[PDB]
């Protein structure tokens, strides 16, 4: 949706990026000290005069606690300059260590969603299926799924507006969840799409959410997933396929097949 | 006088009553302060104390603070330069104590500013006031709130609160909680704006109330929302309070969503009432 | 409860105490490592031989890194000792600031529980009542409290045992708990303790759990306490005496005042 | 072949399939190990580098692994003894990117180390099998399990799942898990010992079965255990998984609390059945 008007760039990105961000970040600011150094004549004892190196590869030694001995420091101001990078060479650590702990803790849930959903008659009623499936050996624990529609209705005072059913399924928490869950929403009289067809939905603008949270094994913090649904994407009459072939074993290449019959013209 | 303040805070004075929670939430540039100030006068006691047993450091010029200070420093820090060096059992002492100090200092910091990098503020903006006005042809007490920022809040859930005094049989004033319930509290994608909404049914413990009879029992609705927020892939609570005369009746919010399809933050608070 | 029969002390006290115990353990691991370094003649450089002191100074400069620079190894045997004493110097300060961190996040809930509980008339009926408070300027919110009757009863076969109640309450959820609650269990036909008195509750050795639960503001994490009352500390007719003194003040003076009527005999 | 292994993994042969999982679960000593060795190959692979860009170390002698290695040791961990130094821009550029990965190095293993330190298992030993047996007059499938620590489990919750193959009227033949009612789901002190039971009245999934009903439908049960551990400050999980097999019909509990007043975990696996 388009937007409208009313330092803070906390971001996390690919693994070999956050390495140069964070090498990148220790050099310009070893540069920046060097340059300083310098902008006080020379300050630093055995280093060749009107020299970035020798200054840059000094910091370097006092950021990092090297301290190697030649390069020292002069009287009282890089001696200033030098008790600041202590302090920034510390902090640096910490807001580094951070950063890597809590990326170590923002873990992806690894949940794989069908492509499509159907709708077919399970334990004798229409039945809106989708189904997820754990892309990983370590089970998530306390899963819990929400299959909600969204579509267009008008109210009383027009002011024809948005709104939310939370569908009831057969069954929306698995105790376990290791493999691969088919969840279905039975449509009996009580559903907010009893009587509704490809057609009446694509009127209404229905969308399908799936939200889908557990706790992860893997990482001992709770995990998220959502997917969203157009009426494009049920297979009125599907069956999805069989993804556990017979010694027991689950094919997640057959995940997203659905079987549909194709009438005799 | 609010019992409670606007910000869901208690505004009543507590009797019969080291810190931490003040370094977690101040602003980052006094944080700042505080960690450099706190490493300055540590490096000054450890410099003073240095000086306290006579010439102990080698290559310092004597009876000097900033030659013994910037030793300290060189200690802590484990710079260790080697020519400001300490001499013989008295000094090489304080120079493994503080090497202790900066070790339990560095875990310190890195403690603050992990918990300060990880108890981030919800984007959520409350509505200055309430209303009561016609939804589906009842009476509906509600508020709004909207997101300040791009990323979604997810799985959010929101509690309507009345909080007012009541008198028992046995005559016995004392206050009472209760739970609106509300056409809708929970929002999957929470992104733009939602108006919360309590039906004035004839289950409302405000059915027949009026802007009077609220004032007398001294009512007080609390709203509390929490969701996960994808920014910072954690939970996020902000909770809000509002008086009586912090509801307009007949009261309508202005639709916020201006054209090309647009959120103007600007009308939030804005409410159309009819007057005569 | 008395025990029966079928390293791992990671045991968190005092602050003074912690700090003594990691203190404690970064000299004896010093003097551990300077013996070893006399215990292969004496491999440090411009270092008094046959010393403790110096080569203890030694392991500290080199576990530390300060390294300063006078005290240094001697080729093969103490360059082992120098590598294998900057890892446990590294994994120290990771220890040393996991228990830190640890011990920043196992907060203290500061929730007072009222010395007893009280039966007396509310709306009507006999209730079951007790109080808590928060101790802290701190808010919690999302706070939950379980009132748990536990008593002596016999089922048909015999093995008379020991059997949980959990007690309705007029309101379990403080939305935010911020001064005071009184948490109350009317006793109507429903309550395990309909028609039961200060005798009958003492035969079936009936105890009453108070389990509480919020998230704490102060610690952004769970918090969790939790009371037992006996039979003997329940003041049938007691009324708690008002803590919010009027100008709204809350005296947690008066939070273990109970009221009795006396009777003129 | 179990769907379910004991242990409540799931015992199916996945297809259609860097790592750290195993650094926070494998032995303390074998962890110990892996971070001296990875200590050791960057230290060797940094001594190699030196050595591949010439005599660029004073006091080293050349062409040698020991000297270069023993002086990256000394940069890596920020020692920096100041005899075995650098020399000009070739060297100096190596000890930059050096003193980098033993910051990272330090903040990865703080990071497992604290991970490690703060996901504590929990108490908990199952009983080894199932019984059904008359409790209350009806027949009551029950399990047990018991608290190995000092320490209590707080606000402890179990649930007893059957999984078993269902066959629909379509001829659709799926897997159905049904929560089975317990007398008691909830433990608020669970210090030592607990009894779980699904009486078997009209509306359990398993009314009228029997051992050889429950085999046919490949009919299995799941444990699933939570509470909250006093001893870590933490939430702690526990499942575990029972086959047909795993059912003594008849069974019954042997008391395990003997007598000064004592909890024998000997006898916690131990049933009495009649023989005849
Ligand atoms: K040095
Ligand atoms: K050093
Ligand atoms: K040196
Ligand atoms: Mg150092």
């Amino acid at each position: 949706i388009t937007r409208l008007g009313l330092y803070h760039d906390l971001l996390t990105v690919s693994r070999p990026v956050f390495i140069t961000l964070i090498t990148g970040l220790y050099l310009v600011t070893n540069a920046l000290f060097a340059l300083a150094y310098l902008a006080c004549g020379d300050v630093i004892e055995n280093a060749r005069p009107g020299s970035f190196t020798d200054a840059f590869f000094f910091s370097v030694q006092t950021m990092a606690t090297i301290g190697y001995g030649k390069l020292i420091p002069i009287g009282p101001l890089a001696n200033t300059l030098v008790t600041l990078e202590a302090l920034c060479g510390m902090l640096g650590l910490a807001v580094a260590a951070s950063l890597i702990y809590a990326r170590f803790t923002r873990p992806t849930a690894g949940v794989l969603f069908s492509s499509r959903m159907v709708i077919s008659d399970f334990e004798g009623k229409p039945t809106l299926m989708m189904r997820l499936a754990n892309l990983r050996i370590e089970q998530i624990i306390e899963a819990d799924v929400h299959l909600v529609l969204v579509r267009s209705e008008i109210s009383q005072e027009g002011m024809v507006f948005r709104r939310f059913h939370d569908l009831t399924l057969t069954r929306s928490r698995s105790p376990i969840f290791s493999l691969s869950w088919t969840v279905m929403h039975p449509i009996d009289h009580h559903s907010p799409i009893y009587g509704e067809t490809d057609e009446t939905l694509r009127n209404s603008h229905s969308e399908f959410l799936v939200l889908f949270t557990g706790h992860h094994e893997a990482f001992a913090q709770n995990v998220h997933a959502r997917h969203a649904y157009s009426c494009d994407e049920i297979i009125w009459g599907g069956h999805f396929v069989d993804v556990f072939t017979t010694r027991r074993a689950l094919d997640l290449g057959k995940f997203h097949e659905i079987a549909q019959h194709h009438h005799h013209h």
